[PDB]
């Protein structure tokens, strides 16, 4: 028959992913935390992560997951930003808001 011959270690980590979200009133529809300053969300990361995906909101429809790491929003680096810079972000974007968080191609642990 064969033997394993192939190899090719390859390296597994989150990668980058951008969402659209829809504002047809008052913001979006989830919840963040973490920031520069305050606890972390995962271990000790001080990024902005999502703490909440409203089940009937917009985000939910965009394909928002909680977890997820926030990179960008609306163009906005949301990287190890503060709360404040983060919720501002959040508030400044018009209809079509933008977001890019960070992920793992596919569901990780659950």
């Amino acid at each position: 028959g064969s033997s394993g011959s192939s190899g090719e270690p390859a390296r597994i980590e989150e990668e980058e992913l951008t969402l659209t979200i829809l504002r047809q009133t008052g913001g979006l529809g989830i919840s963040i935390a973490g920031g520069k300053g305050s606890t972390p969300y995962k271990g000790d990361d001080e990024g902005i992560f999502i703490s909440r995906v409203s089940e009937e909101g917009p985000a939910a429809r965009a394909g928002v997951r909680v977890g997820d790491k926030l990179l960008e929003v609306n163009g906005v680096a949301l990287q190890g930003a503060e709360h404040h810079e983060a919720v501002e972000a959040l508030r400044g974007a018009g209809t079509a808001v933008q977001m890019r968080v960070w992920r793992e191609s596919g569901p990780s642990s659950g």
